[PDB]
């Protein structure tokens, strides 16, 4: 499946680490600092698309970690999860796992395909977690820059 090695990096210059094993937290990164910063691999998988809208799946470079949105009380929920590292990653990925790419005036949002609506989104503080956010509209950051690496 064709895959993009990548980091991610919010429209205030926040950069993307592991918290614990199985949490992001967004936080201002610099210097050599800048080392401790997580790389996606980037999928694209089947959905729906637009020249505007496009479906991805998010896994860690080289973990057999994926994003996914997930019911947890009543609640969209982004977490990371574990799969079976000789499955995956697939054309065909599972609803939960797939975000739309969306390319909004060289920025990039994520929807979830599976909450519409719902948005990887950060926090304005330094040291929180990356989240699905229900609201776009000027409390919590929605959209990225995106770079390439040389991988």
């Amino acid at each position: 499946v064709r895959s993009l090695n990548c980091t991610l990096r919010d429209s205030q210059q926040k950069s993307l680490v592991m918290s614990g094993p199985y949490e992001l937290k967004a936080l201002h990164l610099q210097g050599q600092d800048m080392e401790q910063q997580v790389v996606f691999s980037m999928s694209f998988v089947q959905g729906e698309e637009s020249n505007d809208k496009i479906p991805v799946a998010l896994g860690l470079k080289e973990k057999n970690l994926y994003l996914s949105a997930v019911l947890k009380d009543d609640k969209p929920t982004l977490q990371l999860e574990s799969v079976d590292p000789k499955n995956y990653p697939k054309k065909k990925m599972e609803k939960r796992f797939v975000f739309n790419k969306i390319e909004i005036n060289n920025k990039l949002e994520f929807e979830s395909a599976q909450f519409p609506n719902w948005y990887i989104s950060t926090s304005q503080a330094e040291n929180m977690p990356v989240f699905l956010g229900g609201t776009k509209g000027g409390q919590d950051i929605t959209d990225f820059t995106m770079q390439f690496v040389s991988s």
